[PDB]
């Protein structure tokens, strides 16, 4: 994920900070507080306050970005592999004011908050509500960045994620976007792409990955130069992260000669496929017709905006949100280009998509089967 290029001569919309609850919530955090960029004058973009009970783990967490990320201990609340919510929760209402004191210092600048936490453990599950609840009482903008877990996690992990899931769900007006991971889905993606990867590899990449697909549409909607009149800037993004639901990414990358305008199914056919099967979770067709808000931009070369950009396409990318997410506010088709774009990457045409206020995934109903199974075959069993 190297964005030297863009980043040398673009910019990121917000000023994004991470407030990271747990093992895992803590590992995203770090992981996106600790990018270093080529952009102008801002090395570090990032910020991160990273809540989590004392382990060896935690102290391991290395931190690249100094300053911009502080660990704040939650004394006393050590829970070990006791997977209890309860007690992340009373860890965090005991420690309150000096995490807010630090929250309050460190994201003074910024311009949205990601509780970033895996959702299923003790510590980070139960402290999400009550870090909800502080953000939202001193009127922060803020959205969660979460992750869901894998059935070998098991009952107990998947009854964790199940219980604030629905939770979150019941109470989303209340704050912005839910970014939600699947990482059921991430870890198929990383043995498919990578047949012969270890175990190893997997959570530095899904890590990575997702700071990599944020810091990237955060990258894309500041970056490049608009081609019209119609833009996806750092403004519209804004809108978007601070709708309630949850959020969906999308990302296509196809060469100038398989985008056909006079024979459009192929390329929309892709297209469709690619905000189905998103960057970080599964959606489809029927939880995207109920998007609030929705947004498309393209991205190309000098040499190949101007003869793609003509009214066949745009009038065919319209008609493709528009059969999507058919119910939205707004939907703009923001057509960009890469005025530095290399001749080795003349040809590739980029899609970005990001869709807002969206229902709860199918993996969020496939956990609760998972949870279902065991419940009743250990009756039968009994
Ligand atoms: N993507 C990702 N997910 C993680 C990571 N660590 C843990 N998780 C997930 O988050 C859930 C809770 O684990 P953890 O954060 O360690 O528990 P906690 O410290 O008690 O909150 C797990 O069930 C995993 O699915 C990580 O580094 N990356």
């Amino acid at each position: 994920g190297n964005f030297s290029e863009i980043e040398s001569q673009g910019n990121i919309s917000l000023k994004f900070g991470f407030l990271g609850l747990g093992m895992g919530g803590c590992a995203i955090a770090a992981e996106c507080a600790n990018k270093e960029t080529q952009i102008k004058n801002n090395k570090y973009p990032y910020r991160a306050i990273l809540v989590n009970t004392n382990s060896q783990d935690f102290n391991k967490i290395e931190i690249k970005n100094t300053g911009n990320v502080r660990k704040i201990q939650l004394e006393g609340y050590e829970q070990g592999a006791a997977r209890n919510p309860q007690v992340g929760e009373e860890a965090f209402v005991k420690h309150e004011t000096k995490i807010f004191e630090a929250v309050k210092q460190e994201f003074e600048d910024r311009d949205f908050i990601w509780i970033t936490c895996g959702l299923g453990g003790g510590t980070g599950t139960g402290a999400l509500l009550k870090a909800i609840e502080m953000l939202y009482e001193h009127d922060y903008n803020f959205g969660l960045l979460l992750t869901l877990p894998r059935d070998a996690e098991a009952l107990k992990v998947l009854e964790n994620a199940t219980s604030r899931i629905r939770s979150i769900a019941m109470n989303q007006e209340a704050f912005g976007s839910i970014v939600l991971i699947d990482n059921a889905k991430l870890y198929r993606k990383f043995e498919e792409e990578n047949p012969s990867a270890l175990a190893n590899e997997y959570t530095s990449y899904s890590n990575k990955y997702i700071a990599d697909a944020l810091h990237e549409i955060n990258l894309v909607t500041s970056s490049f130069t608009p081609f019209s009149d119609t833009h996806f800037d750092a403004s519209e993004f804004a809108q978007v992260i601070n709708t309630p639901g949850v959020l969906s990414l999308a990302k296509l990358e196809l060469k100038s000669n398989q985008l056909d305008t006079e024979n459009p199914l192929g390329y929309l056919t892709q297209l469709g496929n690619a905000l189905e099967k998103g960057v970080l979770y599964d959606t489809e067709r029927e939880e995207l017709e109920s998007a609030k808000k929705s947004a498309l931009s393209i991205v190309t070369s000098p040499l190949r905006a101007g003869r793609l950009y003509n009214f066949s396409f745009l009038n065919q990318m319209e008609n493709f949100l528009k059969e999507r997410t058919p119910y939205v506010d707004e939907r703009p088709i923001a057509p960009y280009v890469n005025k530095h774009t290399t001749k080795k990457e003349e040809d590739i045409v980029k899609f970005y998509s990001v869709v807002a206020g969206l229902p709860l995934p199918k993996r969020v109903s496939d956990i609760i089967d998972e949870i279902t199974r065991i419940k009743e075959e250990r009756e039968q069993a009994n």
